């Protein structure tokens, strides 16, 4: 278990900024706030992780949602990020993930953007 | 608001089963269970929904995610689905989904399958 | 070896037309019409399949990318499709896609559309 | 036109090498040759890219296709990356791939690996 080391404030190379909280259980509860995109201050994230990982040497799968409303701005859209935790001197969160915006069924088929974000502890 | 359309139980093209309340402030709560792989029994969902959606005949943007973790077996792995609800006579969830797996670094480039799933409310 | 299965006219589930010759080298040629999206009339494809498959009732690996210029437009966009031919009264090729725009670094993470597109013989 | 800038060899950053030539009509043609996985050797790699890209700083679209069969192994798979060339001191190519397997029907939802690599001129 890395319910301590996931646990706490990451940042992406975009410059954005997660802050997280990993219970006993699987669960991740926190707030993010984007650097890029129709997005302003912070928004609700949750999502869940192995809480009994591999001992094997193996990172820890995790993956979390944010819907992108909040009391400012409405970009009728979400993101989900999968990745794996991986604990050490320089801790890192590799992910890939998927934002759907919310589209006519003519326009579905450009509904999904896709991309990777890492996430480190400093900067 | 669509916390309505969505919350119940919903069904995939695999023959798995996703049930899930839906909150007035875009929280998603609820239970999958998979009809394949290294699964067994329900495991604990949640994710985020715009619960402000627009008016124009736009789907309604939302994720969930699952850690493959349960009291039946650990497939040290996450899903995460990224879609939009379609209400009317046959509502839909149309999602993209990532499902990553702890790894070594050596590992990581085969980390992470990627698929689509389409649920309804029958089947 | 599916070079008969293969070579032919395919359509999806958007409208869209895919003529394409299978060589018994691997190699995939011909020309791609969409129905959606900043396109008109026929663009070049070129791509490769695997021309000795397993016998085991296993699908054949293939893909294969458009660059979304011809004589009447420039879109400054690339799809790649990756998928599986499956032989047989309904063949089908089932595929999912990367589709990357040229854009500049601080909008890079907005490049890249995902979908999935699956093709038949007829309609 | 990055005829020039694109032709030539590439490395990512799990030591693979992409050797290819851009044709003035937007072909690219060359080989691959993985550092991992079920490879040995070169393979064939066929694709496409924008030959007149936009002038206000954007990057070029571009994507190819390998399927993993040369006369050495057979992985019954294909790899599609689909991305962007940058030009300039440090040139890179910044991709997302589809790699997809041949499976049977009840397995096509695990036969899509999906990731990102990162082509330099120099390593
Ligand atoms: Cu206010
Ligand atoms: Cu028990
Ligand atoms: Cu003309
Ligand atoms: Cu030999």
């Amino acid at each position: 278990r890395d319910e301590a080391g996931i646990t706490g404030t990451w940042y992406n190379q975009l410059g954005s900024t997660f802050i997280v909280t990993a219970g006993a259980d699987g669960a991740l509860t926190g707030t993010y706030e984007s650097a890029v995109g129709n997005a302003e201050s912070r928004y609700v994230l949750t999502g869940r992780y192995d809480s009994a990982p591999a001992t094997d040497g193996s990172g820890t799968a995790l993956g979390w949602t944010v819907a992108w409303k909040n009391n400012y701005r409405n970009a009728h859209s979400a993101t989900t990020w999968s990745g794996q935790y991986v604990g050490g001197a320089e801790a890192r969160i590799n992910t890939q993930w998927l934002l759907t915006s919310g589209t006519t069924e003519a326009n579905a088929w450009k509904s999904t953007l896709v991309g990777h974000d890492t996430f480190t502890k400093v900067k």
